[PDB]
């Protein structure tokens, strides 16, 4: 079946779509090559549509079936409860899309009459009608990136398909408790979302050291969401069904998969029919869970097909990393291909061919990799890093706009231990916060799903609880890490690491002298700044 | 063991405390005998303290033990998950008490740095330290009532003991999922909170008709909270422990019961040691669950001790109603006494001696009773009512005050089918809403725990969903109900039912003419007003 079937209708935007990075004298202070940072818009839609639209031919085998039966077996040990309309409401995110029926997120979070009522009926309908395809709207996501000449350079806006607040809350009622527990029960340590940056590192590093001759590789599937077959979606349902669920939950889950998950009609921000979807929707409660489950199912069977030894997989979304015992370089190269052969057979073709890695640091999963540094006492400390291009590009942008989302603050927290987050992000922004008076002003920062209200003067406490303290005194970064960062900076036209060391020196001072709490930041976040 | 040991420290207030009822053109228009409506204050504290302070001598027997083992057996079929700090935060009520550590409810609901951090440590402490008695503050609740020389008029302010935001959220993390599921699994249909007003009526009426010669009685325990023994609290814990829980959950539950539930130090709003508690705290997540469980345990064993036939119990808090087969009037009178004899033996002495009832309407549980009326087609319709004194008194007060909760709106919704809620509350307030312009202005109304933001123009939809429609066309109220209401009004000095019929007539008109939505109210809420 075709992943999508479109219809002349254009995927229209809903507000002003920014294209170029705004020219700020302060942003220039961090990014001079602004003509390399761009945001995606509806205009790319067409390009995107051609990338995600194709026929899927899936063929399963015993490897697949055995893994699936094994999974169901474990799913059958799970018990999940229905959430009440109210609970499901208190769990809906603060800035979700308003509903086409007169109410928004605030309204939901407040248990307003309008919302609560609508939900209830939307719920009564799921239960009573289990066939009418549910409506979803398709949009072109606006995300900031940096040009990459080595290839197409500019990437076409991502496409997001979502069902509508009312329904979206009903999903929670029916699957919130499942989407949670179930993934981790089925794949144990393989379920990536259970780990924090450091626990991820700890799990990867321990697994790596557990092989006599470790070989690892990340596998990237081409437009994973579009590779998901109705078969896949139904298989997910069967697994969810193996759980001990309330009768009403079963009805909704079945109904939701037939009326939404399996696929459905796509419609404009203008209201016109845009086409039909026959693959995964990106905007449903079930997306991450289903993708993890499916990616894991396929990958497991593919591993068995390639006869990989001591496989250990880490799966997040469509994101997948495998680590095993090397059978020899030539032997691994063949394995990989058989792996990817079976993988595409399962309808999960690769984007760029997987390459075997023998150097843990060179393995990138979830856009990140493991690296080494040393702590004060001088011991080895493994932390998680990533190329800083995107975090920087976005840092820039969010410096030249109010942008209600502080991705920068997110990276400062998630990558606190890293060389770049410490010397640049922290410096650069604690700079602006000192300049202005907004040092006590909380900021909305999104991370691990949730949206937090973070007070800058709390970073020390957060970072400590997240990474340990080592994070305030790490040094001697791997030559490769240091090299990549420095490189990245030239490309983006940002001040060199030595300049930041300076800007930090003052920051540490202006802060240390400005009080106690702020001093505490100066002491910890910038302890490295001076000796 | 003494329920409390005080220490000459006064239970101090926290703000201003209104005692007398405020008047105005509007309030007198609904209540003329204002000198009968009063609010409780810290001043009654002393009286209250003497009422709740006494020694408890509990003695158990096989009846108790058999029911307890039966309960555990069912509890052992329950699986409960830990909530994450974030989830527990999104579940904390909007206007809870601020924390003595720099953050409030809004802060918690927003996942602010300050709160999230504190919680985490509060949680790490519960796990690590399982003995230090946790601190709780004691207050004097301010509630509105109507005088009644029926007994020693004027009731002393209720006392509330609570642990503090941080801890309070940790309770949710550990027991939210338990406190939910567990109660209903153990006592099936006996668990009262599972029923809506109508389902309660349906459950009572069905049970009543199921006996050849029904006999029913509500049992009121004297200051139930103070009758709970450490034994009782530990027994609760053992039951919670029978569940399939995460290791961390067990640690916290055990810790919380030893450091909080079991008992602890009480302290002023000023900060001074007020005394020590050795019984149930009124302000913990565990109160309602524990009370239901314990009340049910004792009651069941007491029922067996009294050899009651076909017992069926409905338990809410400390609230208890039993319905059984009558063994004869004289035979039942004896049974009751043996029941209450065994009940006090279990440390649950009666306030006012229980009296056997043979007329379902005369049985009041949860401050309510079942009553009959007829719908449009003329069929019999059973609904739930209660004496309107308190709802009226409070309706008055809240008319001459802003008040964060529209108790009145709560009663209008919970008792929509009742004669009084319909002819007075609805009329009186839709009146004020028409007078002023606040007809579309949502209002904060508390019900079934939650705090909703209700838009007045939505009552029809809510009432319908809650009661059925019959609620808009019921008539021919039992003579006793009509009698009680009318009586109640004279006492409170409120306009007679005929006057309200008039005030309603206009309201129905002013509304019907003012549009569509508002018209819809006029059509439904006031359809009775004119023929």
């Amino acid at each position: 079946s075709m992943s999508y079937t479109w219809t002349g209708a254009l995927i229209t935007p809903c507000a002003a779509e920014e294209s170029k990075l705004p020219i700020n004298a302060l942003s220039n202070s961090l990014l001079a090559h602004h003509n390399m940072v761009y945001a995606t818009t509806s205009r790319s839609a067409g390009l995107r549509q051609k990338k995600v639209t194709f026929d899927r031919l899936q063929v399963l085998d015993d490897h697949y079936r055995d893994v699936l039966k094994e999974m169901k077996a474990k799913a059958s040990t799970v018990k999940a409860k229905l959430l009440s309309v109210e609970e499901a409401c208190k769990l809906t995110p603060p800035h979700s899309a308003k509903s086409k029926f007169g109410y928004g997120a605030k309204d939901v979070r407040n248990l307003s009459s309008k919302a609560v009522n609508h939900i209830h009926s939307v719920w009564k309908d799921l239960l009573e009608d289990t066939v009418t395809p549910i409506d979803t709207t398709i949009m072109a996501k606006n995300e900031v990136f940096c040009v990459q000449p080595e290839k197409g350079g500019r990437k076409p806006a991502r496409l997001i398909v979502f069902p509508d607040l009312g329904v979206r809350v009903c999903e929670k009622m029916a699957l919130y408790d499942v989407v949670s527990t179930l993934p981790q029960v089925v794949m144990g340590s393989s379920y990536g979302f259970q780990y924090s940056p450091g626990q991820r590192v700890e799990f990867l590093v321990n697994t790596w050291k557990s092989k006599k001759n470790p070989m690892g590789f990340s596998y990237d599937t081409r437009c994973f969401d579009s590779t998901v077959t109705e078969n896949d979606i139904r298989v997910e349902e069967s697994i969810y069904q193996c759980c001990d669920l309330a009768p009403e939950a079963r009805q909704a889950i079945k109904s939701l998969t037939e009326r939404l998950y399996i696929g459905g009609p796509l419609t404009n921000s203008k209201g016109q029919n845009c086409g039909y979807r026959r693959c995964r929707a990106s905007g449903v409660l079930t997306t991450s869970c289903g993708n993890t489950l499916t990616c894991y199912l396929k990958a497991s069977a593919a591993c068995r097909a390639a006869k990989l030894q001591d496989c250990t997989m880490l799966v997040n979304g469509d994101d997948l990393v495998v680590i095993c015992e090397s059978a020899g370089t030539q032997e691994d190269a063949a394995s990989l291909r058989v792996f990817t052969e079976a993988m595409t057979r399962y309808s999960a073709p690769p984007g760029d061919p997987p390459q075997p890695e023998y150097d843990l640091e060179l393995i990138t999963s979830c856009s990140s990799n493991v690296s080494v540094a040393h702590d004060a006492s001088g011991k080895r400390v493994y932390y998680l890093t990533r190329d800083p291009t995107t975090p920087l590009a976005r840092a820039a942008w969010e410096t030249a706009r109010h942008t209600p989302v502080n991705s920068w603050l997110g990276n400062i927290i998630m990558y606190a231990p890293t060389l770049w987050a410490r010397m640049i992000l922290m410096t650069h922004f604690f700079s602006i916060l000192l300049a202005q008076e907004q040092l006590e002003k909380a900021l909305d920062c999104q991370i691990y799903g949730a949206c937090y209200s973070i007070e800058p003067l709390d970073l020390p406490q957060i970072i400590e609880r997240l990474h340990g303290l080592s994070a305030f005194s790490l040094h001697s970064y791997s030559p490769g890490e240091i090299n990549r960062v420095a490189s990245c900076l030239r490309k983006l036209g940002v001040p060199p690491l030595r300049v930041w060391r300076h800007r930090a020196r003052s920051v540490r001072a202006a802060l240390l002298s400005q009080g106690g709490r702020a001093a505490t930041c100066g002491k910890y976040l910038f302890n490295w700044a001076v000796k």
